[PDB]
């Protein structure tokens, strides 16, 4: 057999998960291969249709700031770490199913949020009233793997490939961060009443959600110099959206304000509070493995708070 191998220190450090894929794209596809046949194993999909599918994906992302390529393959990695410290936990066809749906869930990203598209009257607003940009990115990955030489999923039963395709379509849906406030709510009162129940496929549901908000922030939770330069990333995107905002003549919100750069730290700060730290801590709960995502995502918490306090500078 031709077995996938890493050079040493990526190797070693791929297991981790602050591991950062690096600046070398040729190096992206090879990367994500290899936690494919280590998390699903070398016989899940055909190499050549596989690696077809990988440069198709890939076409199909933008040359945007954060929203890119780079992004896709990095939440496939975070959702790497999560099923190889969990690997008794999930089935064949949602180890087949989720590292797919990771790599695909931003297709097609112009760099705009849902709010943006319905402001703009976007012709995906009148076609998906919620989750709009969720929904087209799922219409993508069909899209791809409709294509000649690209059904990485032949092999299962048609009942197998819906049933994929469905964990997929759900795990693509979740990346919607506007649906993660309920379902952690929800996952937080099953867990505290003790109802929460992994043989129950709607509490499944849920759970992969809840992964796949962690993998999509995963941001957050790497060393805190790849955190601080991939915040000047999602900024860029943020400012051009509040910049598109004013020009049909809607104040944007200050975080997508670029006169507003000074409160930052103080946005960042509001959005671990609110949003990453909440994450992070339901999901350590439920997965107990995932401890080092909460961790690093305190440990960047204390890094903002350092800002604001004028110990670290980040321009
Ligand atoms: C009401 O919203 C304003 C409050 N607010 N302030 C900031 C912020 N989000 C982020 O910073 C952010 N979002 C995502 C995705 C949800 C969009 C991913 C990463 C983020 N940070 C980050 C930090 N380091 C390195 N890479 C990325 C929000 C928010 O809640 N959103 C939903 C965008
Ligand atoms: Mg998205
Ligand atoms: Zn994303």
């Amino acid at each position: 057999l031709m077995q996938f191998t890493l050079p040493v220190r990526l190797c070693k450090e791929i297991e981790l998960f602050h591991f950062d894929i690096g600046p070398f794209e040729n190096m992206w596809p090879g990367i994500f291969v290899y936690m494919v046949h280590r998390s699903c194993g070398t016989s899940c999909f055909e190499l050549e249709k596989l690696c077809r599918f990988i440069m198709s994906v890939k076409k199909n992302y933008r040359r945007v700031p954060y929203h890119n390529w780079k992004h896709a393959v990095t939440v496939a990695h975070c959702m790497y770490a999560i099923l190889q410290n969990n690997h008794t936990l999930f089935t064949d066809l949602e180890r087949k199913g989720l590292l797919i749906a990771c790599l695909c869930h931003d297709l097609d990203h112009r760099g705009f949020s849902n709010s943006y598209l319905q402001k703009f009257d976007h012709p995906l607003a009148a076609l998906y009233s919620t989750s709009t940009m969720e929904q087209h990115h799922f219409s993508q990955t069909v899209s791809i793997l409709q294509l000649e030489g690209h059904n990485i999923f032949s092999t299962l039963s048609s009942s197998e490939y819906e049933q994929v395709l469905e964990i997929i379509r759900k795990a693509i849906i979740a990346t919607d961060l506007a649906l993660y406030f309920g379902n952690r709510k929800q996952l937080e009162e099953m867990y505290q009443t003790g109802s929460l129940n992994l043989n129950n496929q709607s509490h499944r549901d849920r759970v992969i959600g809840l992964m796949m908000t962690a993998c999509d922030l995963c941001s957050v939770t790497k060393l805190w110099p790849v955190t601080k330069l991939t915040a000047n990333d999602i900024y860029a995107e943020f400012w051009a959206e509040g910049d598109e905002m004013k020009k049909l003549g809607i104040q944007p919100i200050p975080m997508m304000d670029r006169d507003k750069k000074d409160e930052v730290p103080q946005g960042q700060l509001g959005f671990y509070n609110a949003v990453a730290i909440p994450c992070y801590t339901t999901l350590t709960q439920i997965l107990p493995p995932t401890e080092p995502l909460l961790k690093a995502c305190r440990d960047n918490l204390s890094q903002w708070e350092k800002v604001i306090r004028g110990e670290e500078t980040a321009t």
